[PDB]
């Protein structure tokens, strides 16, 4: 009988359409993201408002992965959570990272209608009653993923901070301190959000994500994306290979229910 056990990407040949030969977790029922469509996401007049409480966000390094890059967060006391909406505890803050497109006309993972963004911010939490995230990772309600579209528009001034250091990491494995930054200066006014059970949307694909997609998006200046886009997923010394179009395409929703925290 068949028994299961090069890397991942988002290349022709390593890419989405390919992850469930590694992962066939990608075959399954709770696989994010998802197109949220809004006519079918029945407004859930339970569910909660977010409680977003950054207030002490303790952030430590940024760095580039060879797949996106990302800020690290203090996690080792409750600086930094997420509780309320959907969900039951505390979710501890330990990481964001971003998926963005070529050009602005894609990007995002999640779709809306099936519009799709220019890019996807990901605010990843785990479940405090776990004691870290190696344990967290394991449980079918082990994490909890904010996710924050981004348009073209106006800057964002809270991410100016980030874009200014973008240079310093533009290749894999590099990484730098990166103190006192505030999440906060991410959000949007509104906390409205779908959520939906769901799965990480990179390999490997494990199914313990609790989503909360905001409604409204943020707006970042054509200037800040670009930056975003001279990023490499190449090491120094080797070819260069652009960091764009990082982001997984929606996938089956299967017999889940989005659900809609406003009316
Ligand atoms: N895209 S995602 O589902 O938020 C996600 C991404 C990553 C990643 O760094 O690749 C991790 Cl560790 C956890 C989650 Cl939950
Ligand atoms: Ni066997
Ligand atoms: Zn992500």
């Amino acid at each position: 009988h068949h028994h299961h056990h090069h890397h991942w990407g988002y290349g022709k040949h390593n890419g989405p359409e390919h992850w469930h030969k590694d992962f066939p977790i990608a075959k399954g029922e709770r696989q994010s993201p998802v197109d949220i469509d809004t006519h079918t996401a029945k407004y859930d007049p339970s569910l909660k408002p977010l409680s977003v409480s950054y207030d002490q966000a303790t952030s430590l390094r940024i760095l580039n992965n060879g797949h996106s890059f990302q800020v690290t967060f203090d996690d080792s006391q409750d600086k930094a959570v997420l509780k309320g909406g959907p969900l039951d505890g505390t979710y501890r803050l330990l990481q964001f990272h971003f998926h963005w497109g070529s050009l602005d006309g894609q990007g995002s993972e999640h779709t809306v209608d099936k519009k799709k963004y220019a890019a996807e911010l990901h605010l990843v939490h785990w479940n405090t009653k776990y004691g870290d995230v190696d344990k967290a990772l394991q449980q079918p309600d082990g994490l909890a993923v904010l996710g924050i579209f981004l348009k073209v528009g106006s800057a964002k001034p809270g991410l100016q901070k980030v874009v200014d250091v973008l240079d310093s990491i533009k290749t894999e494995g590099k990484s730098a301190d990166f103190t006192n930054f505030d999440p906060r200066g991410l959000l949007p006014e509104s906390l409205d959000y779908w959520t939906y059970p769901g799965s990480l949307t990179t390999p490997p694909l494990a199914e313990g994500v609790t989503w909360i997609v905001l409604k409204e998006p943020i707006s970042v200046s054509s200037e800040q994306v670009l930056k975003f886009r001279k990023l490499n997923f190449n090491g120094e010394g080797e070819p260069e290979e652009l960091m764009v179009d990082n982001w997984r395409p929606a996938q089956p929703l299967k017999n889940r229910q989005i659900k809609a925290s406003f009316k």
